[PDB]
DNA sequence: GCTATAAAACGGCA
DNA sequence: TGCCCTTTTATAGC
């Protein structure tokens, strides 16, 4: 572990990622859902052709105006490259599809911090952040305002970091609420 | 299954 | 632009 950038010593791991690009071409969804293999199109449900690639592991939303959404994916080169494979089978099937304005919109991360933690204690000195209610989710929510990253903080202390638009929020993130965690450490 | 968190796309409706 | 709509993922309590 570079220590530089992780001073905790943990190092959070992506778990999902969703991306967007615009293939620019005006697409006939109800035909692709017919020749593709793995793709479905419920157009009362949602105006979309849900369709899934094996690897990497990915789910792609297809809409008829050309734009596209990847979803799933464990990396930003993955989320690419998922895209792209996507891409080149609306081509196979007939449709000029490019590849214009690639760019990731969320990222999904998780890490432990291996001990218990206290978070109605956490909650009542970050309330300015934070908002815990066990009855209606049982972990605490705590929106980072620098940068702005929503976290789920859970009583075994597995974390959960949502909202990043670059993987270094992610790890700013868990940076900034490291030394507080510990602080609440359950003894 | 639900409850919550972020994000995009589209279609329907005030 | 708001609400809803779907997909993905860790997490966990009902």
């Amino acid at each position: 572990v570079d220590l530089s950038k992780h001073p905790s010593g943990i190092v959070p791991t992506l778990q999902n990622i969703v991306s967007t690009v615009n293939l620019d071409c005006k697409l006939d969804l109800k035909a692709i859902a017919l020749q593709a293999r793995n793709a479905e199109y419920n157009p009362k449900r949602f105006a979309a052709v849900i369709m899934r690639i094996r690897e990497p592991k990915t789910t792609a939303l297809i809409f008829a105006s050309g734009k596209m959404v990847c979803t799933g994916a464990k990396s930003e080169d993955f989320s690419k490259m998922a895209a792209r494979k996507y891409a080149r089978i609306v081509q196979k099937l007939g449709f000029p599809a490019k590849f214009k304005d690639f760019k990731i919109q969320n990222i999904v991360g998780s890490c432990d911090v291996k001990f218990p933690i206290r978070l109605e204690g956490l909650a009542y000195s970050h309330a300015a952040f934070s908002s815990y209610e066990p009855e209606l989710f049982p972990g605490l929510i705590y929106r980072m305002k620098v940068p702005k990253i929503v976290l789920l903080i859970f009583v075994s202390g597995k974390i959960v970091i949502t909202g990043a638009k670059m993987r270094d929020e992610t790890y700013k993130a868990f940076e900034n609420i490291y030394p507080v965690l510990s602080e609440f450490r359950k003894i």
